[PDB]
């Protein structure tokens, strides 16, 4: 209890919010949830193999893609084992288990004490009953032309990551009145309260008060009787209360049915959220914690025709953004049992239920009992994600989604993780199938767990609307990850807290860069190192990598908007095969939550291309948003911007020259072996970024924001606020790019023919998952793009994907998007140089 009192304070500094401070609660839902998450936590902590949890092999069941077999000559792989400068390369079959590889080294090449293969310089192990081809690090080594180096050392002790012991009346609501301490608005106004009964973005019923003058205190004492009956209220229905003046000024919500299935009784004083200027924050059950500046509100509570089948199939086959008319919904419902045979159709089918009708909901639940086909069908994440978005508030409907997620291997959980955590924002209750799912998979696997921690912590630090809910989920996870990880997270938290201070301090001291600031960093960073900064820590975007000491020599305040710090660290693992530093950018000013979502979709796309045996060489570098307009950014080594390569020859301003990029490429490559591979890396990376950026609607960029490695890998950066008559481009395929591919004006070459053909395989590969990208894009805007003015913004994604327009016209459409880039030349790019200078 005295020892347990301190532990909670340790949990609190890890979490970033105190899950016991009950100043901002009007019921016990959070505590009920903190209490409810004890079973699933203990049930997973007790269920996980201690060894395989401790070493956490990162593996996959997916086939080794075509492009990685072609890299394997004569069906063998070259493992380079190490020990104490005793290297020895070994030929190994792709299907060889790691235990059966130590058998080749120890038992052959020259009771027992069992050891394991760790990757040199990394907390990454090659253990467990998996073929060597199926470990991702191995695949990573193949894809980038690297060589698999490993140390033969002892397993980590499973003891280190153990845990501490533990009526038919019409519904009515009385609006007493509203209360703001200071009415800021300049002129006099009038105001009314709007009370909506909502279920999953549908307003079932609506009342309004009479308008009264806008004063610091405004009382009504009016009963608002609704059309809906108490019997007819579905679990997860919200009382959404809103203040208007015609303009929405304030909102707050309250679950009419609580977490014990009780109707909500009694007096409530709800502190409300103010409105800037839809958005996941609109939907929160959380009240505003700021009890001194926030508007308050006070209330009190108490077989068919072919024509129709074809009409049904044409509806089931439409994208998720295609609306349903009244006519469509009545068909889906009337033929619900025929609709139940088509998983593709569940989202539209469940959007056709009248949730405000107790008898229909009953019929919907018996209908959910006969879901044999849904269960057997192969997991579609696109379809699954869709039943977990803002349009579905029924927990049983959502359960089926999370059910299908149970099938995911860790590797895939990692792809969709970021947006699964964000999807918790659409849960009506703090305790849900999804929140528990995230908890289990986090507890089951340290890699999932690592990123769960940071994704949750990301939101806890910058969302008043959802911090509490996520805090309960993070706490739950932290209480089962073990002492070791608690130790890593604490170390990592200390570092980023330590380094955020410097980032903000340095920013204050300069509105170009000064000599006094450059030494200020030198000194301040020289200080932190002395003894306060931990010895080493996990890099939060690459948890297998442990940063050690700072390379103060290499650190500087960057000469760019918002004065980010360019920091570099020596690796803390001596078995690392280099003295090459770990580069991190620390920035305040940009909303790096947006970058996270965008980079994670890029990773999603690379995975969609692996399915169709494509590899478009994206470099979605690490990004972790750690607070409000603040976070870190991985440094991709050996890279420079396209704008600066132009500026290295042409100069600080002028006409951009087409020859420069190809000279820069050739000037860096040492041979006709590398350069011509570098050119092949460019053709591919350029295509990928051209396609990905086009579909995401962020293809029109200043080439100061496009980069290239000294090996041909092209990649974009800085993705915040890019989603906002003037000239436009679909993507950046400028004449300098084409020059590398061997074309000029409206000409053509073999490398450009490969470009054109790569883009088309890419663009059609993404169109194969139209729905998936639509859901992920729609969710991204609601949960992470503030300034989400309209759903119209979402409809960009369907246009770009050319929904309902055959494979072949789609080949054409995208070929002509390229042709617009060839026509526009340097002009749009010339306008950005102007724009980023012509204030
Ligand atoms: C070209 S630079 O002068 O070195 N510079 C200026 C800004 C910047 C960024 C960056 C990334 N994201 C965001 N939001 N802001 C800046 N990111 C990066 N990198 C990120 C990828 O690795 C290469 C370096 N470099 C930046």
């Amino acid at each position: 209890s005295e020892e347990s009192q301190a532990f909670q304070r340790q949990l609190t500094a890890l979490i970033g919010y105190d899950v016991t401070d009950v100043s901002n609660v009007h019921d016990d839902e959070l505590e009920f949830t903190r209490r409810g998450l004890v079973t699933p936590r203990m049930a997973e902590v007790a269920s996980r193999d201690p060894k395989l949890y401790a070493m956490h092999p990162w593996v996959t069941s997916k086939p080794l893609p075509e492009y990685l077999w072609k890299k394997i000559a004569n069906n063998c792989i070259f493992i380079v084992i190490h020990r104490s400068t005793t290297s020895q390369t070994i030929k190994v079959s792709p299907d060889d288990t790691p235990g059966a590889i130590l058998q080749s080294f120890f038992t052959k090449m020259a009771s027992e004490q069992d050891f394991v293969l760790r990757v040199c310089g990394r907390d990454e192990y090659l253990v467990g009953e998996t073929p060597i081809k199926n470990f991702q690090w191995v695949r990573h080594c193949l894809k980038n032309g690297e060589e698999i180096h490993v140390v033969l050392d002892t397993p980590p002790d499973p003891a280190l990551d153990e845990v501490r012991k533990e009526c038919d009346r019409k519904f009515r609501v009385k609006i007493r009145g509203i209360d703001i301490p200071v009415l800021p608005r300049n002129t006099d106004l009038t105001v009314f309260v709007e009370a909506n009964i909502q279920h999953g973005q549908q307003v079932l019923c609506q009342r309004r008060t009479s308008p009264k003058p806008f004063t610091e205190e405004v009382l009504w004492n009016v009963w608002l009787e609704f059309s809906i009956k108490i019997k007819d209220l579905p679990k997860g229905a919200l009382l959404n209360l809103q203040i208007y003046c015609v303009q929405l000024l304030y909102y707050v919500n309250l679950l009419l049915i609580d977490h014990r299935f009780l109707l909500r009784r009694g007096e409530y004083v709800l502190h409300m959220w103010q409105i800037s200027g839809f958005n996941a924050d609109k939907l929160t059950s959380a009240t505003n914690p700021d009890k001194e500046n926030s508007m308050s509100i006070s209330i009190l509570l108490d077989e068919m025709p072919n024509q129709l089948r074809k009409q049904l199939e044409a509806i089931i086959a439409t994208d998720p953004l295609n609306p349903l008319t009244a006519e469509d919904k009545e068909l889906l419902w009337h033929f619900r049992y025929e609709s139940l045979k088509h998983p593709k159709a569940y989202p539209k089918l469940f959007s056709s239920v009248k949730w405000g009708q107790q008898e229909i909901v009953a019929k919907t639940y018996q209908l959910l009992a006969r879901r044999e086909v849904w269960d057997q069908s192969a997991l579609d994440v696109g379809l699954t994600m869709q039943l977990l978005d803002c349009n579905f508030s029924d927990e049983n409907v959502r359960a089926i989604a999370v059910q299908k997620l149970e099938s995911l291997e860790d590797d895939d959980v990692l792809h969709y993780l970021l947006q699964l955590v964000q999807a918790v924002k659409f849960e009506p209750y703090h305790d849900s199938a999804l929140a528990r799912f995230l908890l289990k998979r986090g507890l089951r696997n340290k890699r999932i767990g690592h990123f769960l921690f940071w994704f949750l912590r990301s939101e806890i630090a910058q969302s008043r609307h959802y911090q509490q809910r996520f805090a309960v989920i993070l706490e739950a996870y932290l209480r089962g990850c073990g002492t070791a990880m608690l130790h890593d997270f604490t170390q990592q938290v200390q570092v980023i807290e330590m380094l955020q201070k410097v980032t903000l301090d340095i920013k204050s001291l300069s509105a170009d860069v000064s000599s006094q600031v450059i030494s200020q960093l030198k000194q301040k960073l020289e200080n932190l190192q002395n003894s306060q900064l931990p010895e080493s820590f996990r890099v939060p975007y690459d948890p297998g990598l442990k940063a050690g000491a700072l390379a103060i020599e290499k650190c500087k305040v960057m000469a760019s908007k918002k004065k980010p710090l360019w920091l570099e660290f020596k690796c803390a693992d001596p078995t690392a095969l280099s003295n090459e530093t770990i580069g991190i950018i620390f920035k305040h000013g940009d909303d790096l939550r947006q970058d996270m979502l965008i980079l994670q979709i890029l990773r999603i796309m690379e995975s969609i291309w692996e399915t169709e045996s494509l590899d478009l060489c994206l470099l979605p570098y690490g990004c972790i948003s750690t607070g409000d307009k603040i976070g870190m950014i991985e440094i991709v080594k050996d890279a420079t911007t396209i704008a600066k390569i132009q500026q290295s020859t042409v100069g600080n301003t002028g006409a951009f020259k087409d020859e420069v990029l190809n000279h820069w490429l050739k000037e860096k490559s040492p041979t006709e072996e590398k350069f011509q591979a570098a050119v092949e890396r460019f053709v591919y990376s350029c295509a990928g970024y051209c396609v990905a950026t086009f579909v995401l609607g962020i293809g029109d960029r200043h080439n100061d924001n496009i980069m290239i490695t000294e090996t041909g890998n092209l990649f974009h950066i800085d993705f915040g606020h890019i989603l906002g008559n003037k000239e436009r481009v679909p993507f950046v395929l400028t004449p300098d790019f084409l020059f590398v591919m061997g074309t000029s004006g409206k000409k053509t070459s073999p490398h450009f023919q490969k470009f054109q053909d790569i883009c088309v395989k890419a663009y059609l590969a993404l169109r194969h998952h139209t729905n998936l990208l639509i859901i992920l894009f729609s969710m991204m805007l609601m949960t992470g793009m503030p300034q989400l003015t309209s759903k119209e913004d979402i409809e960009y994604i369907r246009d770009a994907l050319t929904v309902g327009k055959n494979e072949e016209d789609a080949k054409k459409y995208f070929l002509d998007q390229i042709e617009v880039c060839r026509d526009k030349g340097w002009t749009v790019q010339f306008n950005w140089f102007l724009h980023l200078v012509l204030g």
